[PDB]
């Protein structure tokens, strides 16, 4: 879960 969420947000920001 922790990692999944980290990535979800990382990508949202990167956009």
């Amino acid at each position: 879960a922790a990692a999944a969420a980290a990535l979800a947000a990382a990508l949202a920001q990167a956009l």
